[PDB]
């Protein structure tokens, strides 16, 4: 896991312009587009951002374009800052992509309004910190991300952040998923002759007593069918909804 996993779950993929929990104009992998309450002001941005008439809808590769300049940007936003960037070289590779979380959603301004748990970062009172940023505004806009990356800046570690990987062993398909709350992993092989998405769904649910909601959707976020072959899903992209999270998912060609 990495930044850049960790940001496609808590920032989900569209390919058409929506508003985020704020309610500003957004598209794409989180992409913020203005803060203006126009409609047309954003789908102006859109098209400057992208360099072609959009009429609001993007295609994966420029989502992921965008994405990659974002992260980009932040990063780099960190270290022209005085306050940020110290106690970003002071921070293990998983705390700093918490803190790149932390700017690309705010961002970098708004994120050095944190004296208060940035000082108690780099003393690496990592507890502290967490109590700290619990309290803020932040917080309580967007509870749902704000916990998942103050766990990874008080623990240094991925619990917070499930993922979901496919390899193929014995020429078949292997689908590992690590819930967001616990290790172990769990892994479900299954037969692409026979199998289906609704099969490999009830045995998600059956393996965990708290998944209370699983669904599969292609990239554009059309839902997938229950009984469409395994075969047909791993031909390509998909994402798989589990709980909270949205994991986007790749198999191997």
């Amino acid at each position: 896991m990495n930044i850049f996993e960790m940001l496609r779950i808590d920032e989900g993929l569209r390919l058409k312009i929506y508003k985020n929990t704020e309610g500003y104009y957004t598209i794409g992998i989180g992409h913020l587009l203005t803060k203006s309450p126009s409609l047309n002001a954003a789908k102006s941005e859109l098209d400057k951002a992208i360099g072609r008439n959009t009429n609001g809808v993007i295609t994966k590769d420029e989502a992921e374009k965008l994405f990659n300049q974002d992260v980009d940007a932040a990063v780099r936003g960190i270290l022209r800052n005085a306050k940020l960037k110290p106690v970003y070289d002071s921070l293990d590779a998983v705390r700093r992509a918490a803190l790149i979380n932390m700017v690309f959603q705010m961002g970098e301004t708004g994120v050095a309004g944190f004296t208060n748990s940035l000082r108690m970062l780099q003393q690496k009172r990592w507890d502290e910190a967490a109590v700290n940023l619990a309290k803020s505004r932040w917080y309580n806009q967007t509870p749902n991300r704000a916990k998942r990356v103050i766990t990874t800046f008080r623990t240094g570690t991925w619990d917070a952040y499930g993922s979901v990987t496919v390899v193929y062993q014995n020429g078949l398909p292997v689908i590992s998923v690590r819930l967001p709350e616990r290790r172990e992993r769990c892994q479900f092989t299954l037969k692409p002759i026979s199998d289906s998405v609704g099969v490999f769904l009830r045995q998600l649910q059956e393996e965990d007593r708290g998944i209370d909601r699983v669904a599969i959707y292609s990239p554009d976020g059309v839902r997938v069918a229950a009984s469409t072959g395994i075969d047909l899903l791993l031909l390509d992209d998909f994402k798989l909804v589990i709980n909270d999270l949205t994991y986007h998912v790749r198999p191997p060609k």
